[PDB]
């Protein structure tokens, strides 16, 4: 998705809003099914691209829809994918070193007791390799 | 920085941790010169330090990561987005009271600029390489 965002970004910065819009729009579609997102600065960047291009073009209605979607994402209690893998690595590394686990534990058992990550959470290594460097 | 990170990732997947650590660590101090590349480098360091049985460096790395993630600053996109929402709602004769109240509170507390940054500003300033 990043080569497309790259091009959409340059096009938008030059002022080719209509050319840019389609690129942001397909990148949005990619993310929304094939990942839901993953980590939410890229969705937000995409929606910012859409909102700007729609305003310039000017579908203020479509721009307002983009803003709504963004504010929902921003308002939702969505942890960031790396928070669970780090809590787990921190609980584990505290054991290896004979140190306290219970604030990192209690936090991982609240993300679990409220549904925000799996019991066994994803691991640092899992997310490391699955991350695309595009 | 990306060449160094993808090269580090592939050695980590290959199981060559000492080699990959050297790259992750160098990629870290080049970023010294949006928490995702940092978080990922720290995950690279924490995974390699751990495999090489340097658990303390790994825990240190994971400590920074938990710091970066505990950040209490508003998401940078929040204010630009409220501004856009208020402006567009007014233009279109729709309700802006809630979003405007939220923006005004951020402005009053000094958590954003008093005409906030625009969506275009953040679009420009963001780096994808």
């Amino acid at each position: 998705v990043l080569p497309e965002l790259r091009r959409a970004q340059s096009l938008t910065c030059t002022g080719l809003y209509r050319e840019a819009l389609a690129l942001w729009a397909n990148a949005w579609q990619l993310q929304t099914q094939l990942g839901t997102p993953s980590g939410p600065d890229r969705p937000l960047l995409t929606l910012a691209g859409l909102a700007v291009c729609h305003q310039e073009l000017e579908d203020p209605g479509e721009a307002r829809a983009c803003s709504e979607k963004a504010l929902q994402l921003l308002g939702d209690k969505r942890p960031h994918p790396f928070l669970a893998p780090f809590l787990e690595a921190h609980v584990r590394l505290s054991w290896r070193l004979g140190l306290d686990k219970r604030q990192s534990e209690a936090q991982l058992q609240a993300l679990q007791e409220a549904g925000l990550t799996s019991t066994p959470p994803p691991s640092l290594k899992e997310l490391l390799i699955k991350e695309v460097l595009d």
